């Protein structure tokens, strides 16, 4: 809702928060 810049996983396929570097599907690290 409104933040700075959203990632895409490379495992789960699933947008991420900007924060939250991990991930809410896989569990995993942005890197
Ligand atoms: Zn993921």
């Amino acid at each position: 809702g409104s933040t700075s810049a959203m990632w895409a996983c490379q495992h789960c396929t699933f947008m991420n928060q900007p924060g939250t570097g991990h991930c809410e599907m896989c569990s995993l690290p942005r890197t």
